[PDB]
């Protein structure tokens, strides 16, 4: 989970 967590930053 970076990418959608990167949607959260």
């Amino acid at each position: 989970d970076i990418r959608l967590a990167k949607t959260l930053v």
